């Protein structure tokens, strides 16, 4: 997993502000990945109980992936202008929108 | 990460029901790995609307792992029992309940 | 594996309350695992021995997660509230109780 | 790294629009990933030419993530949704917009 | 962990009788590993009711390399010998029975 | 593998009893494994002297399993009571005797 | 990934001379490994629009390879000549060259 | 390591043109990371001779980068474009040519 | 570690020479991480005894590097030619012979 | 790979003579594995080019074990010998010498 055995665990200082984007990012990357997981098991799950909680879950975490973003957007004004500007590559290249 | 890279999944049959309690463990295991996530980084963050963030996604995660869990007792009738034998063991020895 | 080689072990000071339930946590997700492991290894033991203590032993690996997860509740009362909360969408969105 | 080594592709059919969702989401992954790794290969770098280009890449990766994002919610209405839920969230818990 | 992603899982045939005496060792991996675990957990607990149960469920993993052990020793006579060889080598050269 | 890279080696005082202990199951991890290893190998080599050479060499990992155990067992004396309690389990649920 | 957890950073000192090229290094490995996987990725997306974006992405990493070339290509002479050197040999094996 | 337990292999086809510029690219990656990993060693190896041949070993690898480099250049010729368009973003940002 | 879960062994059909080349190798890696292993076991075990048993099993895997060698080099008579050729260059280079 | 992110390395003190054993040993490590690597690539290479260079740099990394198993050896009295005891076993069992 990502979290760490706390036996390994010897930091005191808290996050500076730069460390503070990077486990945004981080929580970012978790909740993607529990997405995929959730989303494959559904996939394959024929015990329509299971799968309905499955993909809401799933959906709960998408949740999640909007409240770090929005946290790091309010913290990483670069990464504003960037998701701007990846957005309209995308348009320009093949006419998707938001 | 726990999922696998749609490049390397081949399987086609869907899961036994083997299978299904066997994957909502797996799923308890990433809400635990994902709980202890958040609570470190809740632990280190001093900006307190990023860690009133984290404890309230921290929280919902708890709830995912209640949820899995009501699924695997349904399924797994041996986890009921042996879930109270194990509620009951720590009673005998520390007085827990 | 879980534990650590003790030559990387440096640490002398102990588990705050905070870092006591992330070990709980960590040691509900080793259970999840050998329980997952055992499981599978019988589904392919055609010897009905090696089968049938393979899942005794995991039976017994229930009960620990019982243990593990009756100290975790007591600490963590977020997760008692949570625990309910998800057994109850469950029965919500399934009728599974 | 995230890429597979191609001894171990046997794959020879194209990805289902689930797995198309998948992938796009660990592009997402990798280009957090890249991001965290040059910022803090430009924290401890004295060198300013160094630092100039780790910056100005870890720029450009979060263009990419950008691209993928879009691609992603595309693909992914429920992300849409949950994606402005999410924001929603963090606006009514923090003020933050 | 050790246990397989069942998604990952296509294998049908049953374990060879070489598979079982493998699987029955790496069943005895997993219980070593646990019980270093555990251990290490309790050294950092300053709860004693925490300490006592890790304690405990490590004795438990004790019996569990107990049970492995018997089965991978009657179905491999070569480790038995060898079990028996080794013993008399620590003895010789440090005196311990 | 489970050799720690020098370069990440910081340790000075000595194990611990306790260390001590998970020391020697963390050996016998490494020969369990080790077996597992040279016996797969074996079974897939077509060449006899090599198939001979990795099936000699597994055995006396083997020896290597007791040597570690034994100083296991004299420093856990709570292993050796469950140790026999396992086999007497397995005893009662099939009858076998090792 | 490979970036590190925040929680794990400890390190206060800034990168020496000889680290500073291994984090070039590193940051190399890292591009190419995107390369590969979103090369890979648009192999096995039938969508246009996904698989043209991956691969306008992949080309972006390609140009990321040759930023840190050029700054290790400066910091370590040797890599200057042995580049070229590497350069020479696959001339004599094989005639490819450019 | 990066290269597969033959035990796992079960690949007959021959890497396709795509495959070919991935193991490359895969080849490269292995002699950086050796290249790092000996010259790591050689700045703490106090023994002269032990430091002299890490150092003539990395020198070595670093030719095989350049081996490696001149087939992925000659089979990728959008590499061959934007490292030269990489060189000139960094003169432009830096001055370094 | 470096077994494989049986679980996840689908191959029927033996090795070909160079598979046999690659296990060797793999083999002797195996040896020389468990060499590492019991070595640096042995410099933090105060305990006599236990430090005498790990550097006599330590020894014991050396001659196993010896025996996979004599092995790999009856199979790969370039590695023959190259550790000559290795030989020669340290001597040249340092002197050691 | 096995060489250490920098942002990791906190080290400040040389190696000593235990642990020069132990990162020569690691070096073989890393030579064999590439061997193994580069090999299994030139397998799957129909390209006579590229299968060319990946077995003449596979080449030079046998001869960069034998660079690394002369300095081992040195420091290594014991392995010299065991060395020689594993050669003889083999002949012993198999009738191979080497
Ligand atoms: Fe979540
Ligand atoms: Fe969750
Ligand atoms: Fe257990
Ligand atoms: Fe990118
Ligand atoms: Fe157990
Ligand atoms: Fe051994
Ligand atoms: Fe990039
Ligand atoms: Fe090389
Ligand atoms: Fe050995
Ligand atoms: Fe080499």
């Amino acid at each position: 997993g990502l979290s760490i055995n706390p036996t390994l665990i010897n930091r005191d200082k808290p996050y500076t502000k730069e460390e503070l984007m990077e486990i945004l990012r981080l929580a970012i990357i978790a909740e993607l990945d529990a997405i995929n997981l959730y989303e494959q098991m559904a996939r394959y799950s024929e015990d329509e109980n299971v799968r309905k909680i499955l993909l809401d879950v799933a959906r709960e975490e998408k949740a999640h992936v909007g409240e770090f973003m929005a946290l790091l957007l309010n913290l990483d004004p670069e990464q504003v202008t960037e998701l701007k500007g990846g957005f309209e590559e995308v348009k320009e290249l093949t006419g998707i929108e938001a």
